[PDB]
Parts: structure tokens; C-alpha cells; sequence
């Protein structure tokens, strides 16, 4: 699994078109306040142990930022070892619910499956901005 | 070379802190209105043959998207194989001057060794967030 944290003063997307063939997640959109926005990319080898693992990490960072919003937003792009897109999808549900274990803030899962445009406006400090790779 | 090709109707930066204990570049800022933005990772084994690849696919790309405008946006964090950072400097640079040869608009190449806060509006469309790699 290959993530890329960025704090962000605000972040907001839309789904546009379809990118599969059929989205398992329904279309929307949804805008947010100060956030760390977590790009996931979930890879061929990922399973539980790696998804709590993730979970742990980015509760871990939310608390040192003092984030109390964190939005998971599927991603293809980071990785050139994919998981498939149904196995992708699975792991996505799961680390939401590994997340809400451990960090007590909003937790957005944005929609698996669509293209979506967005919007960020990343902060500038030292930690803001970093990646993160899971494995087992 | 791993870059992220994000489709662009607006960007803007701003450097921070420097992120090296001499920034090779001045601090600086810049906005733009649509643009292509290629956050761009530079790699171990990236040399000159690697430029060439990535500047003639970012100049096709362009094309294809209509843009006038690229920005060549040095990131730490596509990849866990990164060029030391003078090396980095110096391939960011040459890929800039390729670029220049192959595509006709605004070049922008955003300050090295920064920690920069930045915000992008990135479009929706499918051909909108590609990720490639480039190697020799
Ligand atoms: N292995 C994987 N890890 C994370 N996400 C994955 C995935 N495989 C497929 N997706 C999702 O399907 C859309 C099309 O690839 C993907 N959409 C996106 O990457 C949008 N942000 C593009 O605008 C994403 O929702
Ligand atoms: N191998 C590499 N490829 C591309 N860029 C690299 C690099 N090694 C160092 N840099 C640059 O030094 C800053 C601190 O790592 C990096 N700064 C950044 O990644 C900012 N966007 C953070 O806010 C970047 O300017
Ligand atoms: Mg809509
Ligand atoms: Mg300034």
C-alpha cells in the first residue's frame, strides 16, 4: 500500500465520470475545513495486517498534526503494483474501519471507482506533506 | 523518474521553510490559470536519456490536453529510489531546458530544496491525474 499524506487547510472533490465499468460506490461529492488528506493507492500483496498497520500510522500522524478530520481518497496513481480494483475497494472499507478504532475524528471514505475533480490548499510546514508504503 | 501529471484549471505555490541546508534556488511564488502541473520525483538512476523520455511524453501529453502551460513541480515523495539532491537540481534543470525544446508555451520550473504550500484545482476529465515512470 502506498499512501501520500498532505495537510490541508481545506479539500473538496466531485465525481465526474464513471472509471469503471460499475462504481461500487455510489457518486458524490463532499468539501471540508482542515483535514489530512491521505491519497491511498492499495497494492497487489495488501491484506489486514497491512491495512491496520496504515491505520495505526495515519492515526498516529493525525494526532501529531492535531488533525481531527481525515479524508481517505482512493488513488490510483501512486504505485505501479495495484491491487484489482474489487480486491482495491475491499481494503479501502477496511481501513476506514481500522481508522475509526484508533482516531476519534471524522473519517470521510470518498467514493472508490469515479473520476473525480478536486481541490486542495496544502499547508507549507515541514510535515505537511509525505508518503507513507504498508506491507506484510 | 516517476512523474504525476495532474490537468490543472488553476495552481499556485508559495516556498516556506528551506527544506535543504542551502535551497539551490531562490524562494519564490508563483499562480497560474490552466495548466498541466508534473510533480516530478527524480530517481537513483535517472540520467540525461531519462530526461529526454520524460520531456518529449510531458510535450505529447500537453498536446493532447491543449495546455499552454507545464509546470515542472520538483516532489520528494513519488518514489523510494530518489536521487540525491544535487543530482535532483541537476536533472530538474535539464528537463526544463528538454522541455523547452519540444513543447512551445510557459515553462515554469518551481524552486528546488523548498518546503512550499501550494493549492491546485484539478479537472475531472479521465485524461485529467496519469502517472509515469522513466528509467535508462
Ligand atoms: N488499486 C487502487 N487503489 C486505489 N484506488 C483504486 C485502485 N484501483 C482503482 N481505484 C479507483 O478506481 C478509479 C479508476 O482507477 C480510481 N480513481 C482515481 O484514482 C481518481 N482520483 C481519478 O480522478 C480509484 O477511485
Ligand atoms: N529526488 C528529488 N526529486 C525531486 N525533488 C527533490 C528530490 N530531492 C529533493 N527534492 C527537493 O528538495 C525538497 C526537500 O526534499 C523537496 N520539496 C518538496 O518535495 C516540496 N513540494 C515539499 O513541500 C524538493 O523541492
Ligand atoms: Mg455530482
Ligand atoms: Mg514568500
Amino acid at each position: 500500500m502506498r499512501l501520500l499524506y498532505l495537510h490541508a487547510d481545506r479539500f473538496e472533490y466531485k465525481t465526474v465520470k464513471p472509471a469503471l465499468k460499475n462504481p461500487p460506490d455510489p457518486p458524490g461529492e463532499a468539501s471540508f475545513g482542515e483535514a489530512l488528506v491521505v491519497f491511498t493507492t492499495v497494492e497487489d500483496g495488501d491484506g489486514p495486517q497491512t491495512v491496520m498497520y496504515a491505520a495505526s500510522d495515519i492515526a498516529s500522524h493525525s494526532s501529531r498534526l492535531k488533525v481531527t478530520t481525515v479524508i481517505l481518497y482512493p488513488y490510483a496513481h501512486l504505485s505501479s503494483r495495484l491491487a484489482k480494483p474489487m480486491a482495491a475497494h475491499k481494503r479501502l472499507i477496511e481501513l476506514e474501519g481500522a481508522l475509526r478504532t484508533k482516531f476519534p475524528g471524522h473519517v470521510h471514505r470518498a467514493p472508490f471507482g469515479w473520476y473525480k475533480s478536486f481541490s486542495i490548499a496544502c499547508k507549507g510546514h515541514p510535515l505537511a506533506e509525505l508518503s507513507r508504503s504498508f506491507t506484510e
